[PDB]
C-alpha cells in the first residue's frame, strides 16, 4: 500500500514523502544559545530543500538529581519556543513526562514527544491523547520492533491519531545500543504505516562505546545515518552543538553545529536515488 501521512503544517512525514529533518539540540540551555543551533539549521534546510522541525526539551528526569542542570522547566521553558518560534515560524517537538503537563506543552509546539521510560505507561499515551496533536513515540530500547502497534493502536484509542515512530537503537549486551536496518519496514507494518524516523544521535552513543575496543568516545553519526537512509525512512533526527553540547559532550552523542551541511548533502543525495527507485522486492 501507500505511507499513511502525519502533516506538521507545510511539512508532511511520509514513509516515501522525503527525508523530513527532524534537528535540535538535547536540554534547552538558554534561550539565545539555541538561536545559533536553531538560524543554523534553519538555513541549511532552505538551502538543500530539506525540511525542518526543531527539536527541544526542557526538563531533567534523565541522569543527574537534586537539581544536577534539571532544564529550564516548564513556565519558562515554554516561553523561550515562543521565540525560536516565530523568530522563523517554525515547528517545535518536545518530549513530556507526566500526564498533567501534556496541555501546556501541546500549544507553542508542534510534535510532542512520549520519553522512551514511559512508552508503554497509558495515562502519559491518554493524556496525549486529551490533545489530538503530532505525537512523536520513543521507541524503547528493549521493545521489539513487532510491539509497536500496541502504543499506536491505542492512541488511536486515545482519540488521538495523528501518531510518529522513532527508533532509537535497541540494547545489545550490557551498556550498547544496535540497530537493524531491518526493523524499520517491522514496524512500518505493525503500526499503520505510520512515518519510521530516525534518531541518529542518541541512537549510537553507547554504540560507538562497546569499552575496551572504544573507552574514549568518538564519532560517526553520518555513517550509521547513512543506513536508515539508504533502507528507506521518513527522516531523521539529529542534535547538535558548537563543541558537541553541554547535554551531549557528556549526556549521549551529538554533532557538530557547522559540520551539518555536508552530513544532510550526503543525506539528500543517498536519500535523493533511494526515494526515487520504483518499488521492487524479493519474495518471489
Ligand atoms: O534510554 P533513554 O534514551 O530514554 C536515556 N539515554 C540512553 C543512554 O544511551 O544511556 C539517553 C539520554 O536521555 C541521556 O544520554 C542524557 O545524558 C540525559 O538525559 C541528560 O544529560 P545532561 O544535560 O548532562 O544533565
Amino acid at each position: 500500500m501507500k505511507q499513511k501521512v502525519v502533516s506538521i503544517g507545510d511539512i508532511n512525514v511520509a514513509n516515501d514523502l522525503p527525508f523530513v529533518l527532524f534537528g535540535g539540540m538535547n536540554v534547552l540551555e538558554s534561550r539565545d544559545l539555541a538561536m545559533r543551533i536553531c538560524e543554523h539549521y534553519v538555513t541549511v534546510t532552505q538551502k538543500l530543500g530539506i525540511p525542518y522541525v526543531f527539536k527541544a526539551s526542557f526538563d531533567k528526569a534523565n541522569r543527574s538529581s537534586i537539581h544536577s542542570y534539571r532544564g529550564p522547566g516548564l513556565e519558562e521553558g515554554m516561553k523561550i519556543f515562543q521565540e525560536l518560534k516565530q523568530t522563523f515560524g517554525v515547528k517545535i517537538i518536545t518530549d513530556v513526562h507526566e500526564p498533567s503537563q501534556a496541555q501546556p506543552v501541546a500549544d507553542v509546539v508542534d510534535v510532542i514527544q512520549l520519553p522512551a521510560f514511559l512508552a508503554r505507561q497509558t495515562d502519559l499515551v491518554e493524556a496525549m491523547a486529551k490533545t489530538g496533536a503530532v505525537i512523536n513515540v520513543k521507541k524503547p530500547q528493549f521493545v521489539s520492533p513487532g510491539q509497536m502497534g500496541n502504543i499506536v493502536d491505542k492512541f488511536k484509542e486515545g482519540g488521538n491519531e495523528k501518531v510518529i515512530l522513532c527508533d532509537r537503537g535497541a540494547n545489545f549486551g550490557y551498556d550498547n545500543l544496535v540497530v537493524d536496518m531491518l526493523g524499520f519496514s517491522i514496524m512500518k507494518k505493525v503500526s499503520g504505516n505510520s512515518p519510521v524516523i530516525f534518531d541518529v544521535t542518541h541512537a549510537l552513543q553507547c554504540r560507538d562505546p562497546f569499552g575496551a575496543a572504544s573507552g574514549g568516545r568518538r564519532a560517526q553519526v553520518a555513517e550509521l545515518a547513512r543506513a536508515g537512509m539508504a533502507v528507506g525512512l521518513a527522516g531523521l533526527f539529529i542534535e547538535a552543538h558548537p563543541d558537541p553540547e553541554h547535554a551531549k559532550c557528556d549526556g549521549p552523542s551529538a554533532l557538530p553545529l557547522a559540520k551539518l551541511e555536508p552530513f544532510l548533502k550526503q543525506m539528500k543525495a543517498i536519500d535523493d536515488l533511494v526515494k526515487g527507485f520504483e518499488e521492487l522486492d524479493t519474495s518471489k
